[PDB]
């Protein structure tokens, strides 16, 4: 029954997922100054030129982009990953207000949205035995910021009013998520966990420095989407994030000096 509301918001979390008030929850607040240079860091990887999208589906909570995962196709290596992590898919964060919307914020700066692209190591076999494990995931994160428009979204931007409602789903096959990248993968990385329930603390985060830019008006269509099934009394799909956690004993690595 955990949401975005007053009564089932971020702020109860706790009671049915303890491990929210755990020691290495996402997401945080990058703090610029402290985050500190490794030239340890491998060079990343980003290679999505064969990746095989699904589906696109409304699951009360955000939008998500679903990949065949079930093949070598779409990896995240190098940087700070050990192995090889496959794309299984793509969702985003938003605000009510350009204001704010990320769950990430960089020297307390709130971003209109963020949109994340997660991967489980192939070393666990797939998914769900992945999340089970420390080193489990692998999500880049992408700020989006309020400005021009990023046509490489314009195709999921206009699927959005066939999948308004809770459990709405659509086809959604060929869409190339490399144009939703910035020019420079320029990030920052630390151990975290999964931003909703369960809260599991088996994600490696890689936040790109770079935002995206959108438009205004492909950022109010995420604002149109419902949180509610249909024939259900309408909630507006916004501020979908979970604020920033404590960093407790942990470093934020950056990959850029
Ligand atoms: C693993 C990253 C992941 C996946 C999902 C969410 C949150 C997630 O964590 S995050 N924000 O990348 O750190 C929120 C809604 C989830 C979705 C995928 C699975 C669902 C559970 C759907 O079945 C219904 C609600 C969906
Ligand atoms: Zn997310």
């Amino acid at each position: 029954h955990w949401g975005y509301g007053k009564h089932n918001g971020p702020e109860h979390w706790h009671k049915d997922f303890p491990i929210a008030k755990g020691e290495r929850q996402s997401p945080v607040d990058i703090d610029t100054h402290t985050a500190k240079y490794d030239p340890s860091l491998k060079p990343l990887s980003v290679s999505y030129d064969q990746a095989t999208s699904l589906r696109i589906l409304n699951n009360g909570h955000s939008f998500q982009v679903e990949f065949d995962d079930s093949q070598d196709k779409a990896v995240l290596k190098g940087g700070p990953l050990d192995g090889t992590y496959r794309l299984i898919q793509f969702h985003f964060h938003w605000g009510s207000l350009d204001g704010q919307g990320s769950e990430h914020t960089v020297d307390k700066k709130k971003y209109a949205a963020e949109l994340h692209l997660v991967h489980w190591n192939t070393k666990y076999g797939d998914f769900g035995k992945a999340v089970q494990q420390p080193d489990g995931l692998a999500v880049l994160g992408i700020f989006l910021k309020v400005g021009s428009a990023k046509p490489g979204l314009q195709k999921v931007v206009d699927v959005l009013d066939s999948i308004k409602t809770k459990g709405k789903s659509a086809d959604f096959t060929n869409f190339d998520p490399r144009g939703l990248l910035p020019e420079s993968l320029d990030y920052w990385t630390y151990p975290g966990s999964l931003t909703t329930p369960p809260l599991l603390e088996c994600v490696t985060w890689i936040v790109l420095k770079e935002p995206i830019s959108v438009s205004s008006e492909q950022v109010l269509k995420f604002r149109k989407l419902n949180f509610n099934g249909e024939g259900e009394p309408e909630e507006l799909m916004v501020d979908n994030w979970r604020p920033a956690q404590p960093l407790k004993n942990r470093q934020i690595k950056a990959s850029f000096k």
